[PDB]
RNA sequence: UGGUUUCGCCCGAAGCAUCGGAACAAUGAUCACCCAUGACUUCUGUGUAACACUAGUGCCACAAAGGCUUUUGGUGGUCUUAU
C-alpha cells in the first residue's frame, strides 16, 4: 500500500514502526520508515527530532540508522548554515553509523564540507568514534 | 625677609588633531570556496512507482554527483591602493 503511495501520516508511521514481533522484524520495521520518513524523516519540525529519535532507537541497528541515513540523503534536508551546524549531531552504534557520518561528510563534501570551526573537528571526532576513520 | 607680578631660556604630564606613515582592521575589489542553486541534462547513481515476466524491469525522478550558464551571500584569503 505504501508502494501505491497511500498517506502514512507522522503519528501513524510512529505507531506503525512500534512493532515487537516475530524475528527478523526491525530490519523490515526499518526498511518500511526508511521509505516512509525518506520523505521528511519525522522532521515536520525541529522538536519532532524526539519522535525521530525514539524512531532511530525503535530501529535499533546501525544498519537501519544508516537505510534512514540514505533516506535523509533522499531527503534533502534544508541547507542554512546554523541549520548544517545543529543538523551535524551524531553518535550512535558503531557498524552502519560509520557509513551514515561519512555518507554526510560525503553529501556536504561534494561541496564545501562541514567547517564550522569545530563542525570539522566534530565530524572526525564522531567518525572515528562510529568506525569512520 | 619672603611675597607679588613680568620677561628670557632649559626641561615636556595629560592633551589638541595634522601629519608622518606604514602597517594592522574594515569595506571595496581578485580567484576560488563555508556550498547550494537558479538552470537538467549525457549517463551515473539511486530510492521508487508500474507493470508482465523472469524470477523484476523501460520509465519514475530525487539527488549523491560531475560539470555546466553562471550568480551568490559570504567564505577565505586574496589584492593595490581607495578610504
Amino acid at each position: 500500500a505504501a508502494a501505491a503511495a497511500a498517506a502514512a501520516a507522522a503519528a501513524a508511521a510512529a505507531a506503525a514502526a512500534a512493532a515487537a514481533a516475530a524475528a527478523a522484524a526491525a530490519a523490515a520495521a526499518a526498511a518500511a520508515a526508511a521509505a516512509a520518513a525518506a520523505a521528511a524523516a519525522a522532521a515536520a519540525a525541529a522538536a519532532a527530532a524526539a519522535a525521530a529519535a525514539a524512531a532511530a532507537a525503535a530501529a535499533a541497528a546501525a544498519a537501519a540508522a544508516a537505510a534512514a541515513a540514505a533516506a535523509a540523503a533522499a531527503a534533502a534536508a534544508a541547507a542554512a548554515a546554523a541549520a548544517a551546524a545543529a543538523a551535524a549531531a551524531a553518535a550512535a552504534a558503531a557498524a552502519a553509523a560509520a557509513a551514515a557520518a561519512a555518507a554526510a561528510a560525503a553529501a556536504a563534501a561534494a561541496a564545501a564540507a562541514a567547517a564550522a570551526a569545530a563542525a570539522a573537528a566534530a565530524a572526525a571526532a564522531a567518525a572515528a568514534a562510529a568506525a569512520a576513520a
